[PDB]
DNA sequence: GGCGAAGCCGGGTGCGAAGCACC
């Protein structure tokens, strides 16, 4: 597996130095854009895969970075996940890992932040939970009777008093 | 089966044969 150090350095390296693809030329990635998903946020002390967070502000180079996003002499994969997730295999060092990413609005920060921090049974049980409370909450925000509602907050104690729930400790397990 | 507002159970797509399998 890897390490914190690495972890923190690639983390570092995607933090201080990702690029992406733009109308056939090329932007870089720096940190306010790119937020960590992964052991480290659940603070595991073997790191099996890490993660990351980024979501654009703009509405319409929200859809600009999905097109080809890299960094600059590396050896890395990245193909299409799940329904509009990014599967990337990044190879340094002769060493070849797996990182999923997924890219949405910066409105969906603290949902997603939510969503992707804890446990999909806490997801859905918070889904469920949340949708009987005649609500139904998803990354792009909150949907009754076919209706949308978006989120007022950024933050995640936001989020959590926002919805009306508490925060849990992925320690915790639920 | 377990539940904070009553009756409920994530969201979807890439395929391979429209049905299964991952994030
Ligand atoms: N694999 C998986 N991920 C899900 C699911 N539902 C939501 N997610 C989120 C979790 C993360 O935000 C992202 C998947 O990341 P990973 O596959 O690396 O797993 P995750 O990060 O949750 O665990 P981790 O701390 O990286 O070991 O999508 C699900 O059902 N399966």
């Amino acid at each position: 597996m890897l390490t914190l150090i690495q972890g923190k350095k690639i983390v570092n390296h995607l933090r201080s130095r990702l690029a992406f693809e733009y109308n056939g030329q090329l932007i870089k990635i720096l940190s306010k854009n790119i937020v960590a998903v992964g052991s480290l946020r659940r603070e595991e002390k073997m790191l099996n895969d890490v993660d990351l967070l980024i979501i654009v502000p703009e509405k319409k180079l929200l859809k600009h970075v999905l097109p080809n996003i890299r960094i600059k002499g590396l050896s890395f994969s990245v193909k299409v996940c799940g329904e509009r997730k990014c599967v990337l295999f990044i190879e340094w060092e002769k060493k070849t890992y797996q990182l999923d990413l997924f890219t949405a609005l910066a409105e969906e920060k603290p949902y997603a932040i939510f969503h992707f921090t804890g446990p999909v049974s806490y997801l859905i049980r918070i889904r469920a939970a949340l949708k009987k409370k005649n609500y139904k909450l998803n990354q792009y925000g909150l949907f009754k009777n076919q209706t949308l509602v978006p989120l007022k907050i950024t933050t995640e104690k936001e989020l959590i008093k926002e919805l009306g729930f508490t925060y849990r400790i992925p320690k915790k397990r639920l």
